[PDB]
């Protein structure tokens, strides 16, 4: 057993009651779906390529909706804690289980990402991806910040938390702030 979160009676993987999430890493250079770059361009602010920012799966990104621009959960923060698990052949066990906070600045759409982001309802509705998780976090890795954590697609528990002050201040520059 590489995945340590056991499915509950509804098929949702949990660890000691807490919901689990899968994670991946991505690089694409786009401004992204929360508008964290110059208006009218596809150029991100440097912080949005450098910091701990994430593109969640679409139904969490827009809280049940399908909007891929200024989704309802733009600017929220999530704390991800590795369990030690991973999907066999698609990750590995990390060196420690320190939790890391990420801010939502982009979206992982169902289209083109069916294995990990193809979840047809928001968390709490018992819809899961192909690996049994109710939500997925794709982690921005333009500058190698995920490799610096030594995370190779870890299984995590997840929760929403208030954003650290620096990430709050960053988000104020994004076009979706106050939409
Ligand atoms: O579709 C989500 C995300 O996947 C990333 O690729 C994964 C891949 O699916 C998995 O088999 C392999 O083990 O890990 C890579 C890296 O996390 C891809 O890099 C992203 O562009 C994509 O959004
Ligand atoms: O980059 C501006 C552009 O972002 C679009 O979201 C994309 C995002 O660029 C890409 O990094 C991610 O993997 O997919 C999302 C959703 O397709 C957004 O939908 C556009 O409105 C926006 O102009």
């Amino acid at each position: 057993r590489a995945q340590l979160c056991q499915p509950d009676a509804h098929g949702v993987r949990r660890f000691n009651g807490r919901p689990c999430a899968s994670t991946t890493r991505y690089v694409d250079g786009h401004k992204g779906a929360c508008g964290c770059g110059q208006k009218g361009s596809d150029t991100p602010f440097p912080w949005n390529l450098q910091k701990h920012v994430t593109a969640p799966s679409e139904r969490y990104f827009d809280d049940g909706g399908s909007n891929l621009w200024c989704g309802k959960n733009c600017g929220k923060c999530v704390r991800l804690t590795p369990t030690g698990g991973f999907v066999p052949g698609k990750g590995g066990a990390p060196p420690n289980h320190n939790p890391v906070v990420f801010m939502v600045t982009n979206a992982c759409p169902i289209n083109g990402n069916e294995e990990w982001c193809g979840i047809s309802g928001k968390p709490g509705t018992n819809h899961v991806n192909s690996h049994g998780y109710e939500v997925h976090f794709d982690l921005q890795d333009q500058v190698g910040q995920v490799e610096a954590l030594h995370w190779d697609n870890p299984e995590v528990t997840w929760e929403e938390v208030p954003c650290p002050g620096d990430l709050q201040a960053n988000y104020q520059q994004c076009e979706c702030h106050n939409s």
